[PDB]
């Protein structure tokens, strides 16, 4: 059916390290499919189509940009969607996209700045028929805390909490978020506890102390309307 060729490539990122719904180095190819002559997100490996997601319009249900913690050279593309089914997190090395970017004659090219691919990333989005947030620009806030026994990372987006990244990576919309409740408090830490509104229950523990101001907030505000 599709064919993707240099002349309906919108834009091609070479090599990303994809965590989910699969661990590989694969490519990103954003293009303009043949067939009907849409926009189709794409990730390869060689040219075997591992994953592609069509109507970015209707499928892409939210797109964002995270700080991979404690690597500041590295940065999480996150996206869900109902393709034609976990979500999708890409690693890019921003040396790299950036380096990509230049030999692609996209940046004027002794630019520095990793936020510029980004913003060029957000605006093929646009043109492309969806949309790509980036809240965490140099506020929303993301603190390390355990799962049970393993640790992860807790992302408080402005309207998501993402609990990522071992399986099962969780997303959740601030209105699902019936409660958020305090227990486990020893000396440093104390433990936070989510119930959506569908009644299920869900334990962040060993939450360090002073990020209690910020969650705080978070759930103040989210809840005040």
């Amino acid at each position: 059916m599709d064919e993707i060729s240099e002349t309906n490539t919108i834009f091609k990122l070479e090599g990303v390290s994809v965590l989910s719904p699969l661990r590989k180095k694969l490519d990103l190819v954003f293009y303009l499919s043949n067939v009907d002559g849409s926009p189709v997100i794409t990730l390869l490996k060689g040219n075997d189509r591992e994953l592609s997601i069509y109507q970015l319009n209707k499928n892409i249900k939210m797109a964002s940009f995270l700080p991979v913690p404690e690597k500041p050279n590295l940065i999480y593309l996150f996206m869900t969607y109902t393709s034609c089914s976990e979500p999708v997190v890409m690693t890019l090395n921003k040396e790299n996209t950036l380096n990509q970017f230049k030999n692609l004659g996209l940046l004027d090219s002794n630019v520095t700045d990793f936020e510029k691919c980004v913003e060029y990333i957000r605006k093929q989005a646009i043109l492309t028929g969806f949309k790509i947030s980036n809240p965490f620009v140099n506020n929303s806030f993301h603190l390390q805390c355990h799962r049970g026994t393993k640790e992860g990372t807790l992302y408080f987006l402005p309207d998501h909490i993402i609990f990522g990244f071992k399986k099962p990576i969780l997303l959740f919309d601030a209105s699902d978020i019936e409660s958020i409740t305090y227990s486990s408090i020893t000396r440093l830490t104390f433990n936070a506890s989510l119930v959506t509104k569908d009644g299920e229950k869900y334990e962040f523990s060993m939450t360090d102390q002073t990020e209690y101001a910020k969650i705080d907030d978070y759930v103040k505000r989210k809840q005040m309307k």
